[PDB]
């Protein structure tokens, strides 16, 4: 499986409010992986797994559509 980060987030509720945005413009799962990183707690925002790398170039292009970020590729660990 495919998976995107379409923002990372100090605040929690920026990251939660992309999170319930980004489930009106996928119907891929939308979720939060928060990590601590630089002695602080991050929270990203991430969908997939997506099935096809067609899949991921729509998404994508509907995200910035919505005006929703820079979504980028990532692989979760
Ligand atoms: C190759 O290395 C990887 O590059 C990635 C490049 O995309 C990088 O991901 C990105 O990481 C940056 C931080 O480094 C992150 O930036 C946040 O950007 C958003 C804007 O999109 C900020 O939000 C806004 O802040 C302004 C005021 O500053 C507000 O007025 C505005 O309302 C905010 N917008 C929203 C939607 O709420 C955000 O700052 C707010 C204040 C916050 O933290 O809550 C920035 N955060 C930080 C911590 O700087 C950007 O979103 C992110 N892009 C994507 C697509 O994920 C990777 O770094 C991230 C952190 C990661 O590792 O997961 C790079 N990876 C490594 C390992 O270096």
């Amino acid at each position: 499986g495919l998976y995107l980060q379409v923002g990372a987030f100090a605040n929690p509720d920026a990251a939660e409010l992309l999170k319930a945005k980004l489930s009106g413009v996928t119907a891929a799962p939308v979720f939060i992986s928060s990590v601590v990183r630089n002695q602080q707690i991050l929270h990203r925002v991430r969908l997939g797994p997506i099935g096809s790398a067609d899949e991921v170039s729509r998404t994508q292009d509907s995200i910035r559509v919505a005006n929703l970020g820079q979504p980028t590729l990532v692989r979760p660990d």
